[PDB]
């Protein structure tokens, strides 16, 4: 009874509350932070980071508290090119200055992620995480970080 996407593929979460470390562009494309929506099509339907390093985040701002029970990455074959993220990490803020790594099992807790460039992958967050923003820290992938997502919850 908690498990709605909460806006990136509908863009009921709109592309100003989508955010980013950096992001990748040239004369090919532009793989801006507002790209980031699960299922996206067309020539620059993913965000890329300038650099592929675990420095580099994506973020979303839901401009309320939600309860956030799931996250769903997807990668993006780009050409002939795959293109996924195979580990990444959460923090959360309410504020959007301070922020918390999500933890499981003594530890920073490490989504498993993609396996492939096109295919959707659900990480249950439990305990659910109350939240206004969220951080995607990707920390291993396959050639290139390029992430396609949603949200999934509820009402605080």
């Amino acid at each position: 009874s908690c498990s709605m996407p909460l806006g990136m593929e509908s863009k009921a979460i709109s592309d100003a509350q989508i955010t980013a470390s950096s992001y990748f562009t040239n004369m090919f494309a532009t793989w801006s932070p507002s790209k980031a929506r699960l299922h996206l099509q067309g020539r620059s339907n993913a965000w890329r980071p300038q650099v592929n390093n675990p420095k580099e985040w994506l973020q979303v701002d839901f401009q309320k508290t939600m309860k956030v029970t799931g996250v769903t990455t997807q990668g993006v074959k780009s050409l002939l090119t795959s293109m996924y993220v195979k580990e990444f990490l959460i923090s959360s803020s309410q504020d959007g200055h301070q922020w918390t790594l999500f933890f499981q099992n003594g530890k920073v807790k490490v989504f498993q992620g993609n396996q492939d460039s096109f295919t959707p992958v659900v990480n249950s967050l439990d305990p659910p995480l109350l939240t206004r923003y969220l951080r995607i820290h990707p920390q291993s992938w396959v050639h290139q970080i390029a992430l396609r997502m949603e949200v999934l919850g509820c009402e605080a």
